[PDB]
């Protein structure tokens, strides 16, 4: 591409990352609008540099590939040189901070329940102890990984369930895990980050909520390759935007409810 | 070179750091208990390091003189050589990050609003509007910092109070801000950290409460000198701590196992 021009990976996901209405007319970065299109826009100012947003070519976070050692996703474009930064809900981690930098965090989440209305369920030790009601994670990603590493007691007996579950618990994108929640009539749960499940919960049909407290307390952050020279100027810009008050702004924008469940 | 003993600079704040009970026979890291003093031995523990416990000699957190452009507290020690790292409650901010190397965050925070019971406040906007409760932050400290420098009506509005109040608001410690709350009668409201709030919260005679949503969001990190070597293993061993579920725990030994209000 074009010289002095910073390779944005990013992912769909929304309201991180969304097509644009009327997006195929449109060219380049203003395809693209959401949370962390506009965060990409405040880090490049702070920074002075020109960007190209890029989706994930293979449409994943990242994960390594138990055998060959390889990564995938966004990470694996970081690692591969694919990529210069990666401005996206990409969850902190310790076995991706081995492999990449990470800014300080910009949006805190933690792992949560996603039930349909009703369902009799109220934490995860409640799903560990049943069996009538399924559930399960994103494939590569932090929510599965954290759940196979868990030494604790109830991830790990929920990890031993979903690991071996017929038909397969795990889905290829978050929409998937929505819309097995709204049709399994109460009979699956989705387990996915609270910035994920806050953010559908406002949404139509309104069926959904989240149950129980966090699993986990993490963070999302701009990640770029080790070393790399942007890295301390990124990092400056997280906390500079954080201080102003600006990360909170963005995240009012973007889960901003308008009233589609109830009274707003 | 041979491994040295790492010099730990640190500050006296419940429950992060106390005096244990027969500290004056004990001597070195074993006078002191807390989540912090836990938090250390896990983090040298992963580290391999040895490691000295020192309270900070000023007591103050960091802030950098406007004029002499001179840090002090914890900020100052790393900054001047005088420690190797900073285990503590220590607030990750922009100025400070641009000196020192900060982990990523082992404890999330924001700003709150501590109050005597019964006092007829919500928010922070509530406290802006009116005139007959006192409030104030600690000195030498990110809460204070905030406030001079937010751009937010509000918080501009207390910060203009704060700054000009007489009898100052400001005070030296976190005992000093809860003491004036119980002693006001309702007529001051401390701002401090969500966590040192909702520990008060918990501990006798459970007369304040915290009140309102926090002002912002942030987090304590482990600091150390800028470049310094420590700094990619004690970062790391935060993140395995927090995977693995232990600085939860930690949190629940130290804030609510042994409350004293209840549960
Ligand atoms: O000070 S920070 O490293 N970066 C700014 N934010 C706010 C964006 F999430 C947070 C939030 C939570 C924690 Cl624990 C730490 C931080
Ligand atoms: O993943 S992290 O950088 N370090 C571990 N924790 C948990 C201890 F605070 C958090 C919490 C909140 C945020 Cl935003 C980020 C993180
Ligand atoms: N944010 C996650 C993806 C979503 C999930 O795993 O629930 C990641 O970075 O892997
Ligand atoms: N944690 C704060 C001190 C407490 C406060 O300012 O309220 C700091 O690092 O400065
Ligand atoms: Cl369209
Ligand atoms: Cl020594
Ligand atoms: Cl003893
Ligand atoms: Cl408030």
């Amino acid at each position: 591409g074009a010289n002095k021009t910073v390779v944005v990976t990013t992912i769909l996901e929304s309201p991180y990352v969304m097509m644009k209405k009327n997006h195929e007319m449109l060219e380049g970065n203003e395809r693209y609008e959401g949370y962390c299109v506009d965060l990409a826009a405040e880090i490049a100012k702070h920074c002075g540099f020109k960007y190209k947003l890029t989706i994930v070519g293979d449409g994943k976070y990242g994960a390594r590939d138990a055998d060959t050692k390889i990564w995938n996703g966004m990470v694996g474009e970081l690692v591969y040189g694919k990529a210069d930064i990666a401005i996206a809900p990409l969850t902190i981690t310790y076995v991706r901070e081995e492999v990449i930098d990470f800014s300080k965090p910009f949006m805190s989440l933690g792992i949560s329940i996603m039930i349909k209305k009703g369902t009799p369920i109220e934490s995860a030790e409640d799903l560990s102890k049943q069996t009538e009601i399924a559930y399960g994670t994103l494939d590569s990603g932090s929510t599965k990984e954290f759940f196979r590493r868990s030494k604790i007691a109830v991830f790990d007996k929920m990890w031993t369930y979903m690991r071996s579950a017929e038909p397969s618990v795990f889905v290829r994108t978050t929409a998937e895990g929505v819309a097995r929640v709204r049709k399994s009539k109460g009979k699956y749960a989705y387990l996915l980050e609270s910035t994920m499940n806050e953010y559908i919960e406002q949404r139509k049909p309104c069926d959904t909520m989240k149950v129980g407290g966090n699993l986990d307390s993490k963070g999302y952050g701009i990640a770029t390759p080790k070393g790399s020279s942007l890295g301390n100027a990124v990092n400056l810009a997280v906390l500079k935007l954080s201080e102003q008050g600006l990360l909170d702004k963005l995240k009012n924008k973007w889960w901003y409810d308008k009233g589609e469940c109830g009274s707003g």
